[PDB]
């Protein structure tokens, strides 16, 4: 099979104003080498409209701090663990959508791609 095993939540729900972990995990045989691993998180907030890359692991991770989630996001995992989570802080309404993570470690030949839906659920619902 070409594709890597790539654990995500499907549909992830958090309540407005937490801190949202997205979990990511990965399978491969090899271990990860800093100098080749590679990682792409991106974020759409519709079907139709376009993919924005936030997050990437090139040498280091490297936070675009792309302007809808301000200083907001982290990352969270640790790739030599096989976990590429992220973090979103202090979740708002607009950060519902499709996140994206894209991964590759050499010399596996393997390519990963998990999909998590967030939704952002009231604070305070009736009850």
């Amino acid at each position: 099979s070409n594709a890597m095993e790539v654990t995500v939540p499907a549909t992830l729900n958090v309540l407005n104003g937490s801190d949202a972990r997205l979990p990511c995990t990965f399978n491969s045989a090899y271990t990860v080498n800093h100098k080749q691993f590679s990682l792409n998180w991106t974020y759409q907030e519709c079907n139709n409209c376009s993919e924005e890359m936030f997050l990437q692991f090139r040498m280091k991770i490297i936070n675009l701090k792309l302007e809808r989630f301000q200083d907001r996001v982290e990352f969270s995992g640790n790739p030599s663990k096989y976990d590429v989570s992220v973090m979103l802080r202090n979740v708002q309404p607009e950060d519902e959508g499709i996140y994206n993570c894209y991964i590759m470690n050499p010399p596996d030949r393997h390519h990963g791609h998990g999909k998590i839906h967030l939704q952002v659920l009231m604070e305070e619902p009736p009850e």
